[PDB]
């Protein structure tokens, strides 16, 4: 059992006997030991960074305290002088201990007779120490190599240091009455370049059979470390006038093949050990637990209610995301297992301390503050914006930009998936997708925007301007971020408006005025239309009709202004309606924000009743829409995933409108009732469907409200000619919800307050774009009423929807004359074939 | 099929069936094989959330009771796999070269039948005929 | 056969010439690496019996040839 308390210093000195991690591996190795000197002998533990090794290296040392084994203090080569060498030190220590025996013991002919042995071989160490030091031969030494001392045997002549100390240590165990010294090392992480003097003289001084050295460190860098050395024999001459591939290929291998036996010589494979990380001792979900490690979240808690590691991570990610309980959350914890221990260790240790200090609100708020400390290097390293008080959407929807363009992925990339191949790029995935929902959190009008000029934005840039040999590519991010500004955004509407012009310069087979999400509504009118087809006049309509008519307008300066009719503009408008409910008259202003002062220039890239209360009744239901929205702001929870795979859904679904009724325009679009019959107005009612709809299929199976979602097993589609299939699904959630008993407010937030907004009201059902056939009523009779069912009141009066359902009376909630708009290019010329 | 039909995301809709993909539904199946979540989404899984686009290098009756259905069906298939699965111990050698068997094998399937099309071949007895639905 | 005891199971190989050049592939190498990789086996599998023959393998292996993998 494993008890883990977050309210300690968790250093190595502040250990336990209970709260150490790796533990069998620490019992299994005491005896290995023993066994091996009970009857070379370099152990080396292996030891990934941050796994924890200075810790662990002083619990063996522990072990070895308390055969007979003596244990020399760990020695760390970082934290020593410069220039000094390594048997010094170690003779220094042992000399202490053995320095502390002699004066213990009682007896004193044994003591004055020891003493004065130790201290001939020191006296033998001390006058050969200038070979390790020396950078020249003296001649004059060759007359003390041949000189030989008395009472020791020295079966090799000369100075020769190995013996000297192979002896030295024999009589330090007499001193002692052991069987062998402990040596151990410590890890070489902090500087790297030390820890070259620790092999050279491991292999060379350490020789004997009663030393036992215990080495730590990372094994992928003692590999660059020896390879270095290796090189250095090598003549500078050679290494430079024989350059040739086929010269190189083979000296690359000789050193290669040098270093990989040279390691074999200091480290035997067979002693290698390595330290788990913290997922292969907690294992995953699917097998079962080797050793088990609990946590203590709050502080002062029994130790009964010790809370599992997974489940003390499982209650950040899941929570301080907003992510809904299933693998998709369990991707983030896996990863995070996979980070070295003192990482994670340091972002759990401040989350969970900021967590009780407010208890004493927003949890997003507390991980986002952790996250950012803790990942700050793999920030500074992909350029991300770093200053501290400059939070908030505006920057946040460049940071996603530069994210993507590093991954080099625009089809997920804002999916913000942590499975990058850069180990730099994982840290910022996971970092980003805090930031994402902190600011989301409990907000509409930041929703959208998160959405539109967040995701939007990268998805334009990849299919209408990448197939404009990178640096070429480089430059137009470059001006493309300048034009459209990401980086400062004034408005959600200006950005459609801006959005238009950049995909208005890519004409398609046919010059047919249709774009994705987009119709280009002829300014002019040409000669000998056939029908009742004319020019547009916003002036035709009345009431509400005119007020989202003047919201979806946007026009484009390129030598002959050119009109534009969007559902960009309509989805941005309410981003800017629903933003401050202070002020009554600011609503009025986000009706013509944009129509009169537009203005708007081609890209460089390309070449080229009363009037007084005339919307007084618009403006008292929009004023009505904004005590249901504020009333429940607080209930959305908008994830980081959530908004990625509405936007996905909502390209495929809007791709395929505006492609299949391209060719649909036979001079019988006006007035059309039939399926077969596609008009303007026909489009635009359905990319207000493609809106809806991918929302309400990502907002049941991605939120964190709904435990389990309420689609139920069963295929989706998306409407692009009927509406019948997205009737069934109202249906079947409709009842699903009855069953259970529970509302439809408390379940998904965003689909009730989206499909209540009164602006969205009249492109429901326009005139000319209803579907009027034999079963085409039986579906849509249902889904009149299934609107109505939604919302609290009656959408329309039944005599009005009688009239739509037929074939004058005045429209107030209905737009009654887009249908007759023509297109440009749209030439009406071929007829409708019926069979 | 559905898991087969695979949209290409376009200036035009292009829409592809291939036989990969049927290895890429059952290579997942088996990967979860529990919780009715994953089985049940695999059979959605490219109808809106994969739109792949052409490379920038180139030059571009009720179904509810039927969807509960077929899914114990593999559900069926799992517990019975699961019985034998663990005793049968692959390599290196032997399953690379299954791949070339199966490899080959598509090239000539495609390659003999693009030619082998008729105005009256739907549906086509004779030994010679063939139709989209020989191919697969 | 007692590279035969190695492979054949350690890579999951019948009899036949993969399971044969394998042993040839790890002849080629030097004695001091033969017997690092060789010895792995039967002290570790010695402690298995007081399995993953074929992953005690890879353990091996990944103490054997460790460098040239960063190759
Ligand atoms: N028993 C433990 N419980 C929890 N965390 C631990 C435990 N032991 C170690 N750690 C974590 O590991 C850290 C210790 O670092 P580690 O043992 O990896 O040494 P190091 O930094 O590589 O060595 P050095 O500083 O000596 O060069 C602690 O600060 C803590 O984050």
């Amino acid at each position: 059992k494993i008890i883990i308390n977050l309210f300690a210093p968790n250093l190595p000195g502040s250990t336990k006997e209970d709260d150490l991690i790796q533990k069998s591996l620490r019992d299994q190795l005491v005896e290995s030991i023993r066994n091996s000197i009970a009857y070379r002998n370099v152990f080396f533990v292996d030891g990934t960074r941050g796994a924890g090794k200075t810790t662990f290296i002083n619990s063996v040392v522990k072990s070895l305290n308390s055969v007979n084994i003596k244990c020399l203090p760990t020695i760390d080569p970082t934290k020593l002088p410069r220039h000094e060498p390594i048997l010094v030190t170690v003779t220094a220590r042992l000399n202490k201990m053995v320095s502390d025996k002699l004066k213990g013991y009682w007896a004193s002919n044994d003591y004055r007779k020891q003493k004065e042995q130790w201290q001939n071989h020191l006296a033998q160490l001390q006058r050969g120490l200038h070979l390790l030091t020396d950078k020249e031969y003296k001649p004059e030494y060759f007359s003390d190599a041949l000189k030989l001392d008395a009472q020791l045997d020295y079966s090799i002549g000369g100075q020769d240091l190995s013996e000297i100390f192979e002896e030295l240590v024999k009589r330090a165990c007499e001193i002692l009455d052991c069987k062998a010294i402990l040596i151990t090392f410590d890890d070489i992480d902090t500087q790297f370049d030390a820890g070259w003097d620790v092999l050279e003289s491991i292999r060379k001084f350490f020789n004997s059979r009663k030393l036992v050295v215990v080495a730590t460190g990372d094994l992928r860098l003692y590999s660059q470390l020896i390879r270095g050395k290796q090189y250095e024999n090598y003549s500078k001459t050679l290494l430079e006038q024989e350059k040739e591939s086929v010269r190189l290929a083979e000296r690359g291998y000789m050193v290669e093949h040098l270093e990989q036996q040279y390691l074999l010589k200091l480290f035997p494979v067979q002693k290698r050990i390595q330290l788990k990380t913290m997922l292969q001792l907690v294992g995953e979900k699917g097998k079962a637990g080797k050793e088990e490690i609990k946590v203590k979240t709050e502080p002062g808690m029994q130790d009964i209610d010790a809370i599992d590691v997974r489940q003390a991570i499982g209650d950040a990610v899941r929570e301080g995301l907003n992510l809904r309980e299933g693998s998709d959350a369990d991707m983030y914890v896996n990863e995070l297992l996979k980070q070295p221990v003192r990482l994670l260790m340091q972002v759990l240790q401040d989350f969970y301390t900021k967590k009780y200090h407010a208890t004493s609100l927003s949890v997003p708020n507390l991980l986002r503050n952790a996250l950012y400390g803790s990942m700050l290097s793999s920030i500074y390293r992909a350029g991300l914006n770093y200053e501290q008080h400059r939070f908030g959407m505006d920057s946040l929807c460049k940071d996603i930009f530069t994210y993507v363009k590093q991954d080099r992925d625009f089809n997920t990339g804002f999916y913000l998936r942590p499975q990058s191949e850069s180990e730099a790029l994982r840290n910022c995935s996971i970092y980003l997708a805090s930031q994402v929902s902190e600011n989301c959190q409990g907000s509409l009008s930041k929703f959208l925007q998160m959405l539109l000029v967040g995701c939007g934005s990268v998805s334009i840039f990849n299919q209408f301007v990448t197939e404009l040999d990178r640096e070429k590519f480089e430059q137009l991010i470059s001006e493309y971020v300048a034009y459209m500004s990401v980086g400062r955004i004034e408005s959600a509407s200006h950005w459609a408006n801006r959005c238009c012009a950049v995909v208005a310069n890519s004409p398609n087979d046919e010059k047919i005025g249709v774009f994705l999400g987009m119709v280009q509504l002829n300014r002019k009118s040409r000669q000998h239309m056939p029908g009742g087809y004319k020019k547009f006049n916003i002036d035709t309509e009345n009431g509400l009709a005119k007020a989202a008519m003047a919201s979806s307008l946007s026009t484009v300066a390129s030598n002959n202004l050119m009109d534009f009719c969007s559902v960009f503009n309509l989805i941005g408008a309410i981003a800017d309606i629903s933003a401050c409910r202070c002020e009554r008259s600011a609503i009025t202003n986000a009706f013509n924000k944009v129509i009169a002062q537009t203005t708007c220039i081609v890209p460089p890239w390309s070449e080229a009743q009363d009037d007084a209360t005339e919307f007084s009744d618009a403006i008292t239901k929009v004023e009505q829409w904004l005590k249901n929205v504020n009333e429940i702001e607080i209930g959305i929870r908008p994830s980081a995933l959530l908004i990625g795979k509405v936007w996905s859904r909502f390209y495929f679904n809007l791709n395929n409108v505006a492609d299949q009724h391209k060719t649909r325009l036979y001079r019988n679009a006006e007035h059309g009732r039939m399926a077969s019959q596609s008009n303007a107005a026909k489009i635009m009612r359905f990319n207000v469907l493609a809106f809806l709809h991918a929302v309400l299929v990502e907002e049941s199976l991605y939120h964190s409200v709904s435990d389990r979602e309420y689609i139920g097993e069963g295929l989706r589609l998306n409407p692009v000619t009927s509406v019948d299939e997205f009737e069934k699904k109202i249906k079947i959630i409709g009842e699903k919800l009855k069953a259970d008993n529970k509302t439809w407010k408390n379940t998904h937030p965003l689909f009730f307050l989206l499909i209540s907004c009164p602006i969205l009201h009249p492109f429901i059902f326009p005139v000319g774009g209803i579907n009027c056939s034999v079963k085409a009523l039986n579906k849509e009779t249902s889904f009149n009423k299934l609107i109505d069912e939604i919302v609290g009141d009656k959408l329309l009066s039944d005599e009005e929807w009688d009239y739509l359902t037929k074939n004058q009376q005045i429209f107030q909630n209905t737009i009654t004359s887009l249908n007759s708009s023509t297109i440009v290019g749209a030439s009406y010329d071929k007829d409708t074939p019926a069979r």
